[PDB]
């Protein structure tokens, strides 16, 4: 077991990693920015560190701060959490370098996964099904662009291969819009992700945002924690996810997890990871992998009992997988409710000080945030302020519990999504469940 | 003679160095990791001790612990071998300060050889030829930077004066890449060695990469040890290294050879260097020096008689050199195939058991590993687990044995390059020798 860590993040995620680690008993380096030094888990980390002032760049974004924070301190091991570094192939190259474990993949699989156009070659080539795409970067020839929109079929996107987050993403309907199209993402990915490579993909009008969890050690063995349902989503920013997904059978379940544990092998993944797909007419097809652990990660843990964050930490240790895949069983079904200080309608940040907090309570209540009464949440960083996760032996339980608790959370002193939470929990669609990517959108447009 | 040294390394290195105390008369020390415990060196030296746990930071990047085990040993000098702490000046530095030898140059001469922009206006100084370049380091004025760019002619290429390995480093082949170049070379050389000093060079479009060895003791004397090509390589990482170089002339290794020599006179160099060149079109010119002895000193000291590690020895106890110039010749070819724990397809470490082991043997046949039947090879470390060196009296009959010697080799349990070694013997460009740094590339990307 690794003597000691730094948690190179912050908030809710930071003090998820110190409850593992304490578990374990690993003692634990919170680095934090000058504005965070009254966060939950540094207040009761082992050892802390100012690593720079409030802003990302000078602080969670700061490698040799970082680095530095780990060496004087004794640590032997860094976990980057999400976001901030954790798909920063330079950042887990230094962390190995300098001679510390990285809690995540090699470097080199950082790299094949983050550029999209490489991640889709292996995936295909693993036996994962993708879109029907270039399957390769577009080229300047228009006449072969053309036919590869033509043997796809019209509608088709076009993709940033540096891309994510939706930025550098354009939907084109027909032949006339498709040169200036290829050319505005290209100039839209060389100004922002200095990498102008694009690739094209069959664009699915109405599928469902469907993940595949996965766990491998690098040392041979790769097992599949079923899926999450993560569709309920507005402006690219999840806002509900489910798991196990409503719809998906045992034998769905199986065939995908199976292509993505033999991909893992292939690949020779190491660590928490994620494949993304979207699902339209019972069909799954690869869009990216997630190197590292997800926000949405408790839902999965709630229906297999696996500690996801304990199992990156054994990993990283060197302990084999000691979870078969026939000892993974879906139980139950849990809701996970983003908390965000931002107003319910017109999403505008809401940082300031909490003046009275309360969290639920009760069987299946799940609470996992850094907040308490007088906290002030920054203006600095993220506006994700909490995760509320509700499990039941059924769907409907679940959100019967998830309504209960959303009623009993009191935030008060910033503006919360807490009251459009209640609305999704009381909407007929979701409560039927299915429902597409375009749902929120649709929902709040009306 | 040295009476007692510390082995501040691992793996095949520290073996290579074990044996060379023992033909000496010198005790050893084997400071390892806690993972290590099992190494071959570990097992044979007259002394061991535990320096910490697996993790670099924590066991062969840990000063004190080091220094404290030559301190309670009652050592007196430590040698650092390759990788880890063999180019940190400020470690050569501490050693001389707590009063112990660094086997090694002085600590000045090992900080003005990894300042890359202060080695090259030395070694420009004392008449080795160097690449066209900035002759200095680049400042903030693009134009400036522009007229520098045009003087030189694209294509130029920036790289980290703090640089190693190949990283940062950027090619530029027009005005319009320039200013981004720079930055992104800047930006990742301050945040991997927290200096952001860049330089300028002539990008040589498809060089060879030879080496010059030498030597230099404390009495005034400096000699060359002929040259290596390292060429055969892929994505920074030496596969196979041979000594001498296919197509240098005699008059050519004197040229180049009686240049470095001076070189070490000029700047009071001590112990054992590596002289790095590009040659292309029949030119040598400099890039860096290593200022240690290297992965592939072995093929050196089949073709000069000379045990390179025992000079290195004899210099830190303060003997002259063993052989003087005009009794150093090249006689006969060596060449050497590294041998990874690597997977075939992802090139990944694939650490894990040796279930059954089998080393070659033979005339001209030089097996240096610690591995055996049932040795771990441990993840935390690099995926080097041997080294297969043949010696010949020409090339043809050098390769000849290396084939032999691959075939005989057995390496079960885990995954190895073995099989790319064979192919790579068999290649007809190589057999005919001369391929560029870029071959092995090109060979595998078809
Ligand atoms: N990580 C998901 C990235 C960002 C959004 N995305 C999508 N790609 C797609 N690619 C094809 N060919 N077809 C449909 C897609 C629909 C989305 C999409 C959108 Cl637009 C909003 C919310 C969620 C998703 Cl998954 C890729
Ligand atoms: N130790 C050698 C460092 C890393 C590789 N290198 C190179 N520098 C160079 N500098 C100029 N002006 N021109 C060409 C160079 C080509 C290389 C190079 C590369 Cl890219 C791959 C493998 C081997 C070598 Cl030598 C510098």
């Amino acid at each position: 077991m690794l003597d000691k860590i730094v948690i190179a993040n912050r908030g809710e995620i930071a003090l998820r990693i110190l409850r593992a680690c304490k578990e374990l008993g690993i003692k634990t380096v919170a680095v934090h920015s000058s504005a965070d030094r009254d966060l939950k888990h540094v207040l009761l980390a082992d050892e802390t560190v100012c690593i720079g002032p409030a802003p990302s760049v000078k602080s969670y974004l700061n490698i040799p701060a970082i680095i530095s924070a780990a060496e004087i301190t004794g640590a032997v091991a860094i976990h980057p959490g999400y976001g901030f570094l954790s798909e920063n192939a330079n950042f887990a190259e230094q962390v190995e370098r300098s001679g510390f474990i990285f809690i995540g993949p090699k470097a080199e699989t950082i790299r094949l996964m983050g550029d999209k156009v490489s991640a889709i070659a292996a995936m295909k080539k693993a036996g994962v099904p993708c879109v029907p795409g270039s399957d390769g970067p577009l080229g300047d020839d228009m006449d072969k662009n053309r036919a590869i929109a033509k043997r796809i079929g019209y509608p088709v996107i076009i993709k940033a291969s540096g891309g994510g987050g939706g930025r550098g993403m354009r939907v084109v309907r027909g032949d006339a819009e498709l040169a200036q199209s290829i050319s505005m993402t290209r100039a839209e990915a060389k100004a922002a992700f200095s990498n102008d490579m694009v690739y094209m993909e069959k664009y699915l009008e109405n599928p469902r945002h469907v993940e595949i969890q996965v766990l491998a050690d690098g040392q041979g063995n790769a097992i599949y924690l079923a899926e999450r349902d993560c569709s309920m989503q507005r402006r690219h920013q999840k806002v509900v996810e489910e798991a196990p997904a409503p719809g998906i059978t045992p034998e769905l379940r199986r065939y995908i997890g199976e292509r993505c544990a033999k991909a893992c092998v292939d690949i020779g993944y190491r660590g928490a990871g994620t494949f993304e797909f979207l699902f339209e007419n019972g069909e799954f097809y690869f869009i990216e992998m997630n190197t590292r652990i997800q926000v949405e990660h408790p839902v999965t843990e709630m229906i297999t009992g696996v500690d996801l964050i304990k199992e990156q930490l054994r990993i990283a240790a060197g302990q084999p997988l000691s979870i078969k895949q026939e000892e993974v069983h879906v139980r139950g079904h849990a809701v996970e409710c983003r908390i965000n200080a931002e107003d319910p309608n017109t999403f505008l940040p809401s940082p300031g000080k909490i003046t009275r907090f309360h969290a639920p309570g009760g069987f299946g209540v799940r609470w996992e945030s850094h907040i308490y009464a007088g906290y002030t949440v920054p203006p600095y960083y993220d506006s994700m302020i909490g995760k509320l996760i509700c499990y039941g032996e059924n769907r409907d339980v679940a959100i019967a519990r998830m309504k209960n608790a959303l009623q009993e959370l009191i935030i008060d002193g910033i503006k919360t999504n807490v009251d459009l939470q209640i609305r999704i929990m009381n909407d007929e669609n979701f409560q039927h469940g299915g429902t597409n990517i375009h749902y929120l959108e649709k929902k709040l447009g009306l």
